[PDB]
């Protein structure tokens, strides 16, 4: 009833929606992973009388829920989307959107990660984003490669209309303790990642989190600080 949606509070395969700012929205999904129950982020981005979607939403039946729930709240047709990394929260469910029409996007590296893991690939390759600082505009965003952090191929994505900072997986919620499932993660990089994104973004006002709930700037400076803990 108007508070960010948790874990505890969304079944696995129901999707909500949730208004960012003028045109922006994120999506929040549940999925099991080695018999545990995870939430996760996307971000939908209109576009004209289109719209932009980030990232699937952790599955396939999750991710035909989504377009359903996009269906029933915004009523514009989902025409293009990009995958920020290449786990199955960021791609499981590409096969459903190509499926639906939907032109599927992400870094080479990220459709050579998938490919090689047996995760869903994207259809389209986004050049120019293959050094870290490397930016380039899709849409009403731009995208941003700040370096390895969660995994080598992470992307953030920056809307700036609204001044909204969709960090993915790279970008960790106040709450979090712990730096999330570090499995492909480069620890003595991440701080120094996460400062291209402060240096890159100083104007943002919401920031988004692959996982949990958003807030503001704060949660660059957080996520770097847990990241070195973990790594202490
Ligand atoms: C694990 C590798 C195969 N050996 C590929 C894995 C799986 N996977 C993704 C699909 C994944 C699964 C479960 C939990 C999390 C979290 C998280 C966040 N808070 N607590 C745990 C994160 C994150 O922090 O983004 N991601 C997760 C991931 O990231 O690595
Ligand atoms: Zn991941
Ligand atoms: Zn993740």
């Amino acid at each position: 009833s108007g508070e960010y949606p948790t874990v505890n509070e969304i079944p696995v395969g129901e999707v909500r929606l949730y208004q960012i700012a003028d045109g922006v929205w994120s999506h929040i999904a549940t999925q099991s992973f080695d018999g545990a129950v995870y939430p996760s982020n996307g971000l939908i981005v209109r576009d004209g009388d289109e719209l932009l979607l980030i990232d699937t939403a952790w599955g396939a039946k999750n991710t035909a829920a989504l377009l359903a729930e996009i269906e029933k709240q915004i009523g514009l047709p989902v025409t293009r989307a990009v995958s920020t990394h290449f786990h199955d929260d960021r791609v499981g469910g590409v096969d459903v959107l190509r499926a639906a029409g939907v032109a599927t996007y992400a870094s080479p590296s990220t459709r050579r990660l998938a490919e090689a893991e047996g995760n869903e690939i994207p259809t389209h390759s986004l050049e120019g984003l293959s050094s870290s600082g490397d930016a380039v505009r899709f849409g009403p965003v731009e995208l941003f490669y700040p370096g390895a952090a969660h995994s080598t191929d992470n992307l953030v994505v920056y809307v700036p209309s609204a001044n909204v900072l969709y960090g993915g997986c790279a970008v960790h919620e106040l709450s979090s303790t712990s730096a999330g499932n570090v499995a492909d993660a480069d620890l003595a990089e991440w701080p120094t990642s996460v400062e291209r994104i402060q240096k890159h973004y100083p104007e943002a006002e919401v920031v988004i989190p692959g996982h949990g709930l958003p807030g503001g700037l704060d949660l660059l400076q957080h996520t770097a600080n847990v990241v070195k803990a973990h790594k202490n």
